[PDB]
């Protein structure tokens, strides 16, 4: 099965645990990042997400956000769970990181956008 | 005030309802899209996100997941709350549309990306 | 028609001219942004792109990319031109922004994405 | 040295050829996408690009554009050459893919994001 509760690790070595998803597909978790752009210290942050119940399919699609306590920023994530050769989960995202600018103007510079591929630890 | 709660508008149509924010920032609401690529009739679609407590910005910048309840897919916002020039408040927000596919091998093609303004209804 | 040779404009205020479409679809030519941030002064840039001929459509794809001369970054810029409901010209672009970073393991961080707007001058 | 001439791979089996890198950093050369959405066959198409000249960084940024021969998409890539701890060269590059659309009013649904890793050949 490809269930998105449990605990993943990222190319990055970020660390994330799921909980249980109910029956409307939502989940909460914690997001540990090992890679960090602030001079703070990195910390556990709450993620909330949904994954899709259409179909129940076996693979469905889920994206969550991560509300990261020591940064001002938030990276949503959206991907997809597989069942690659072997038989291993694999969760495949692409992300979004928002940045915090003072001003309407700068918003053009905001958003970074990157992947991030998820096995289970 | 720029509060995620109320009713939004995007340069799509797409409506947007955010229920009260809690204290750790957690939302929900409903997302009706004016625009659909399925074959489906669209249907109101529950929404879940968060939004940065951290400095108690007057700008926090949130990310919120829509989970479509008449496709397979899901899509995940990013942005910033913005009081423009006049005073009117603002949502600019960058978004991940991920598409479901069978096959890890096409994983390459399956997310989209792109931009929505909200307005204030 | 729907050309890309000429002068443009977007929404943020960068200028934009380029020069003449050969058969393969190849063209040149300089940008001129509004919105910079770096603390150099800004200074006009080369592109250089090509436009999708395959269909000879009337509103072809396009891609292009700007070697800023004050940045050590590179944009890549991605769309198409619209003849809107008026009749006047319009590029809906996408695109990626990419900083240099000395180390692949901050290679994560780089990538930033938009999108811009382009009207004739 | 980490110059982008000469023959590279990706992790989808992608073919990459870049000729010789001019003083002002424009290169051409020739892309063949081992994975297509389309019903076409494949075929090698032309790619031009520059790589920034700033500083002489010996892990410039670049970014080229694939005209694809057999598709009315238009794909931008933009990404940095890295060595990498044990020597190996390494472009680390995110797209955006252009489809093509008949009304502006789909233009939401027309730009594809993702990222690809090139090794040499
Ligand atoms: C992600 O989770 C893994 C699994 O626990 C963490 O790896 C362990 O980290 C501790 C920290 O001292 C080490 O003592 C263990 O030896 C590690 N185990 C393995 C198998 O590597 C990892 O630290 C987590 N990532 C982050 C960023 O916290
Ligand atoms: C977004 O919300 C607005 C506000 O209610 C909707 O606009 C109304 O739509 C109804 C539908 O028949 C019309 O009767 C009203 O005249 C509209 N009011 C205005 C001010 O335009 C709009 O339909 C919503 N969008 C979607 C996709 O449902
Ligand atoms: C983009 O092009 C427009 C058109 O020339 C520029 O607008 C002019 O800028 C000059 C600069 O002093 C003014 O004197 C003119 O009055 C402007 N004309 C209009 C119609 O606004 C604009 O400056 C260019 N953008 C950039 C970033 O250089
Ligand atoms: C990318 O380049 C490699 C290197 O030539 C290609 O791999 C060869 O493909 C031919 C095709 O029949 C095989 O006969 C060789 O055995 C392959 N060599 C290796 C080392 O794998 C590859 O086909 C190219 N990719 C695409 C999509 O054409
Ligand atoms: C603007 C920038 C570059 C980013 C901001 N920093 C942060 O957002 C740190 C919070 C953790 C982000 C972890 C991302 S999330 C996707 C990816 N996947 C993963 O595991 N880690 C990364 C703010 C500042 C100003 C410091 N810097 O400069
Ligand atoms: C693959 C593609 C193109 C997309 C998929 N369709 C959907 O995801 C429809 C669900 C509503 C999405 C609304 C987006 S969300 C961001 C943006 N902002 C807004 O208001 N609307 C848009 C599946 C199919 C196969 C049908 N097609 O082909
Ligand atoms: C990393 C960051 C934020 C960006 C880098 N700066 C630049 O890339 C300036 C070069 C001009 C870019 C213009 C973009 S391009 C797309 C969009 N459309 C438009 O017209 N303008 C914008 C480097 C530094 C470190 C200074 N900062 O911090
Ligand atoms: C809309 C969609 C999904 C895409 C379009 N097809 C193409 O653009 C095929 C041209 C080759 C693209 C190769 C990309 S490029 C980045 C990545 N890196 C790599 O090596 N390959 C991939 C049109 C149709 C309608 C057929 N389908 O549906």
């Amino acid at each position: 099965k490809c269930s998105l509760t449990g605990k993943w690790t990222n190319d990055l070595g970020s660390n994330m645990t799921i909980g249980a998803v109910n029956s409307r597909g939502e989940f909460t978790g914690t997001y540990i990042t090992a890679v960090t752009a602030t001079s703070n210290e990195i910390k556990e942050s709450p993620l909330h997400g949904t994954q899709n119940t259409i179909n129940k399919r076996t693979q469905p699609t889920f994206g969550f956000t991560v509300n990261w306590k020591f940064s001002e920023s938030t990276t949503v994530f959206t991907g997809q769970c597989f069942i690659d050769r072997n038989g291993k989960e694999v969760l495949k995202t692409m992300w979004l990181l928002r940045s915090s600018v003072n001003d309407i103007g700068d918003d053009w510079k905001a958003t970074r956008v990157g992947i991030n591929i998820f096995t289970r630890l």
